[PDB]
């Protein structure tokens, strides 16, 4: 169950799954930068969402070797999705985009997680 990974090998394996999310347009656009509640006029955002996450943060973490094992990366992507599903209404554009991104990610990440072990 224990396994160590070289950060550079994780980067090469996982980065295509991240790039896949960025390539979804329009669906990735709400997720490319951290939610700024003041700028977006959603002042309750940080009361609802205790641990924000977005693609730019995940990309930086992947580039700077902050993921030592693949589930740490997967956890951040899922956190991003979970936050958007929590904060936004089911009828909303962002919620619907999130659901689409989650489908893309599942298809991308499963073969990678199999290959990494
Ligand atoms: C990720 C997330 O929850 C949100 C992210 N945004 C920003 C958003 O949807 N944007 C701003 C960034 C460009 C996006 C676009 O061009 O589609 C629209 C929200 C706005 C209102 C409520 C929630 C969000
Ligand atoms: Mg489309």
């Amino acid at each position: 169950r224990k396994k160590i990974f070289k950060p550079e090998e994780l980067r090469q394996a996982l980065m295509p799954t991240l790039e896949a999310l960025y390539r979804q347009d329009p669906e990735s656009l709400p997720f490319r930068q951290p939610v700024d509640p003041q700028l977006l006029g959603i002042p309750d955002y940080f009361d609802i969402v205790k641990n924000p996450m977005d693609l730019s943060t995940i990309k930086r973490k992947l580039d700077t070797g902050q993921y030592q094992e693949p589930w740490q990366y997967v956890d951040d992507v899922w956190l991003m999705f979970n936050n958007a599903w929590l904060y936004n209404r089911k009828t909303s554009r962002v919620y619907k985009f999130c659901s689409k991104l989650a489908e893309v990610f599942e298809q991308e990440i499963d073969p990678v997680m199999q290959s990494l072990g």
